[PDB]
This record gives C-alpha cells, sequence and structure tokens, in this order.
C-alpha cells in the first residue's frame, strides 16, 4: 500500500504546515502538524477543557463507532518551545492520503497550554520520530508510520515542503518526478529517538564551502534552522545591519535587506536554501526589523534542520531495519 497527502502552510510566513487526517468511523477530519521530532499522535477533542479551545476542530470519540478507550493509558508531553499537552488515549482507525491504519493510538487532549489554544489552525500533532519517544503510559504506543510500515510497498515516507505554497507527504513510495538529480543517502543514529544525522558542512552565499561535521536532527515540526553559534554568526555577518537582539531573543535584520543563500552538505552533495526562505517578517506589526530564519542552537543542545532547511529539499525518511535519510534538490 501507499498514501499521499498535501500539506499547507498555516500562515503567510510558513510558521508550520498542516495536513488533513481522517480519524474514526464516520471520518472526522482534523488538520494535524506532522512532526518528525516527536512520536505522539494527539488531537484537540470533546474532552479538552472548554476554555482552552478557541476555533480548533475537535475529535469526538463517542461519535466514532471504531473508537475504543485504551484503559488506563495517559499521555503528557512538553515541547522545545515550552508548550505542552496531556490527556487520555483511544484506539481508532486513522487514514492519511488513502493509507489506512486500524488500531492506531489517538491521544485525546484534556489540557493544552495557552500557545495551542491561541492557534486556531492546528488541531493536533502526528509524530513521525521513532516510537521509543512515545509518551503513553504505562504501555508505550507505536507511531502511524511504524503501524503502517509492513503494509507499505517500501518502508519509507517522504517530505516535500513548499516555500509559501503547499507541499506533499508520501508514504510507501518515492516519487521520482518530485526532485532533480539523485537522492544522496546518509546514515541515521536512532539512539536519541530522532532522525539524527551529520551534515558535512556549509557555505554562506557564494562563499567557499566549509567542511565540518554538524550533528542535528531532521525536524518537520520546527520552523527555523538552528545551527552552532559560529555558523550562525558567519551567516548574519553577511547581512548589513543584522544583529543578535537580547530583547527579541535572536538575530534580527533590516526589512530592507536582501538575504544571502545558505548551503548545507549531505555527503558529497549540497542543498541550497534561497535567501528569501530565511526571512520571517517584521518582529511586531509595523516594525522595520525582521526576524531571521537561521538562529543559534546554543541554548538548545542539538542542531535542528527545521522547515527552513527541509523545504529546500525532497527528503526521504527510510525506515528500513537500519534507517537512513535521503536528500535531493528540487
Ligand atoms: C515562532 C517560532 C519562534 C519560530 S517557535 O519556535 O515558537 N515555532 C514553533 C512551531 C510553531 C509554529 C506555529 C504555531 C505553533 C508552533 C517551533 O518551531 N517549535 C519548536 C521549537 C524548538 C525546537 N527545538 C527546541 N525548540 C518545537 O518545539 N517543535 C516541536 C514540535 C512543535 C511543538 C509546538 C506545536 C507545533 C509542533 C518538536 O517536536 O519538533 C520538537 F522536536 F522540538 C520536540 O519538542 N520534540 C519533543 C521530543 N520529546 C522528547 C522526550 O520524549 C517526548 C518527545
Amino acid at each position: 500500500s501507499t498514501g499521499s497527502a498535501t500539506t499547507t502552510p498555516i500562515d503567510s510566513l510558513d510558521d508550520a504546515y498542516i495536513t488533513p487526517v481522517q480519524i474514526g468511523t464516520p471520518a472526522q477530519t482534523l488538520n494535524l502538524d506532522f512532526d518528525t521530532g516527536s512520536s505522539d499522535l494527539w488531537v484537540f477533542s470533546s474532552e479538552t477543557t472548554a476554555s482552552e479551545v478557541d476555533g480548533q476542530t475537535i475529535y469526538t470519540p463517542s461519535k466514532s463507532t471504531t473508537a475504543k478507550l485504551l484503559s488506563g493509558a495517559t499521555w503528557s508531553i512538553s515541547y522545545g518551545d515550552g508548550s505542552s499537552s496531556s490527556g487520555d488515549v483511544y484506539t481508532d482507525t486513522v487514514s492519511v492520503g488513502g493509507l489506512t491504519v486500524t488500531g492506531q493510538a489517538v491521544e485525546s487532549a484534556k489540557k493544552v497550554s495557552s500557545s495551542f489554544t491561541e492557534d486556531s489552525t492546528i488541531d493536533g500533532l502526528l509524530g513521525l520520530a521513532f516510537s521509543t519517544l512515545n509518551t503513553v503510559s504505562p504501555t508505550q504506543q507505536k507511531t502511524f508510520f511504524d503501524n503502517a510500515k509492513a503494509s507499505l510497498d517500501s518502508p519509507v515516507f517522504t517530505a516535500d515542503l513548499g516555500y509559501h505554497a503547499p507541499g506533499t507527504y508520501n508514504f510507501g513510495f518515492i516519487d521520482t518526478t518530485a526532485y532533480t538529480g539523485s537522492i544522496t543517502y546518509t546514515a541515521v543514529s536512532t539512539k536519541q529517538g530522532f532522525w539524527e544525522w551529520t551534515s558535512t558542512g556549509y557555505a554562506v552565499g557564494s562563499g567557499t564551502f566549509k567542511s565540518t561535521s554538524i550533528d542535528g536532527i531532521a525536524d518537520t515540526g520546527t520552523t527555523l534552522l538552528y545551527l552552532p553559534a559560529t555558523v550562525v554568526s558567519a551567516y548574519w555577518a553577511q547581512v548589513s545591519g543584522a544583529k543578535s537582539s537580547s530583547s527579541v531573543g535572536g538575530y534580527v535584520f533590516p526589512c530592507s535587506a536582501t538575504l544571502p543563500s545558505f548551503t548545507f552538505g549531505v555527503g558529497s552533495a549540497r542543498i541550497v536554501i534561497p535567501g528569501d526562505y530565511i526571512d520571517f517578517g517584521p518582529i511586531s506589526t509595523g516594525s522595520s526589523s525582521c526576524f531571521g530564519g537561521i538562529q543559534s542552537s546554543a541554548g538548545i543542545g542539538i542542531n535542528i534542520f527545521g522547515d527552513v532547511a527541509l523545504k529546500a529539499a525532497f527528503v526521504v525518511f527510510n525506515g528500513a531495519t537500519t534507517p537512513t535519510l535521503g536528500f535531493a534538490s528540487k
């Protein structure tokens, strides 16, 4: 089997991408953020504290004939940006783009943090990291991909995110029309539960490529590209007037600037991020100071190849016995 679904930016800046997901019988369609940085499939629900719901579409398990409460199971997660959610667990039928999993763990939120309430466009998350990170207690649950994998034509999914435009998530096949050149594959470490790999280096604009190992994760649920302070300083030094702002909490630049591209290495191959992908707009409405899309990872502890980087590539998440990651230009 296979599946294919379109993913859409939630706003004009590509802060995040949402993908429609069918849950239950009859189907309830929710727009979820596909997140290769976590391993929980959770949704706004009829059980969510009503004052914490403000415009989201909710899952009502009582209206699904295939939903079953998973007795005694609960979940609770905290994300890198400080947001969080928690609740109880159902098993139900879940379909993505024509690919169906029966008996998927659907984590129903009883509580969400203010940042979730305040964002009406994201109805929940679909985690695509390794199932060792799943937070359900006392019996850890498998991800959508792990459940689907043996049925798939090939044990893979691909991410093809758009710049200021929709893109595609595919399951079980590689669309050879969706990229240029060849796919370069690179090793993955699963020891931390992530799609962790090592980039071979970087270049700024038309500059010389610097060969250096940069360990990081491929993370569709993070907006920005977080890299070592040395690399980040080298980038923003090429932008007149850019600076690290204490009050904003990262690099800002004049909205009148033209930004250089950023290149990262995948083995002997190279992925080029155009400069406009690195512009996230005014820091506050009406400001002439704009937020940068490349930021330091120093306060985070790991480098993160978030959407700014991934949307420049066609990315293969190969879930074979020994996982690998593939990157192609497009
Ligand atoms: C505005 C922004 C300054 C650019 S922001 O950073 O707030 N944007 C958010 C994404 C966003 C956009 C729009 C609306 C809502 C949220 C962002 O990029 N958040 C990252 C920031 C980050 C990364 N690393 C450190 N900080 C994040 O937490 N991403 C997680 C998923 C997000 C959470 C908020 C809602 C959207 C999905 C994440 O899963 O990718 C993760 F990998 F960082 C993460 O937290 N992984 C959790 C892993 N735990 C390990 C222990 O076992 C349980 C699993």
